[PDB]
């Protein structure tokens, strides 16, 4: 199972870890990808999860987009987890660097409630430009299912834990 996670609340846990390495080790039922609406997995968590699948996530995602069109900001889709997980829940948090509404971050986290347990990154954090402290607060106040947060950045992990109310 998951190991080395600090318990933040009844259902939210956090670890300073690369989500790709956590997924390879744990092979959870659901790994969350920090996706964009086009499922173009170029960088950050998406690029790293996709690279770990040898681009199979991108091929599957391109077929999904060709059939269904883009996701909404705040939306999600369930696709294969390939070699990393049973499923990948691709969730689109707002990208603040694109002027996307930060209120959609709560909508994005609501997608996690459809899954009993998830391995996930902090939505809209990192290259998406939102305040990770705010993202963790929205996570804890929105997600009711068991979420194991993998925070790649060590200094950010320390700051998130020490400032947690």
């Amino acid at each position: 199972s998951f190991s080395g996670y600090l318990k933040l609340t009844d259902n939210v846990y956090i670890k300073n870890a690369d989500i790709v390495e956590e997924a390879k080790k744990v092979k959870p039922t659901v790994v969350v990808n920090a996706a964009n609406v086009y499922l173009k997995h170029g960088g950050g968590v998406a690029g790293a999860l996709n690279k770990a699948t040898n681009n199979a996530m991108q091929v599957e995602s391109d077929d999904y987009i060709a059939t269904n069109g883009p996701l909404k900001v705040g939306g999600s889709c369930v696709l294969s987890g390939h070699n990393l997980a049973k499923h990948c829940l691709h969730v689109v948090g707002p990208n603040v660097n694109k002027g996307e509404d930060i209120q959609l971050l709560k909508s994005a986290y609501e997608n996690f409630n459809q899954h009993e347990v998830l391995l996930a990154p902090l939505l809209s954090a990192g290259i998406f430009g939102a305040d990770p402290i705010h993202s963790l607060r929205v996570c804890v106040d929105t997600v009711r299912t068991n979420v194991y947060l993998a925070v790649f950045d060590k200094n950010l992990y320390d700051k998130l834990v020490s400032s947690f109310l």
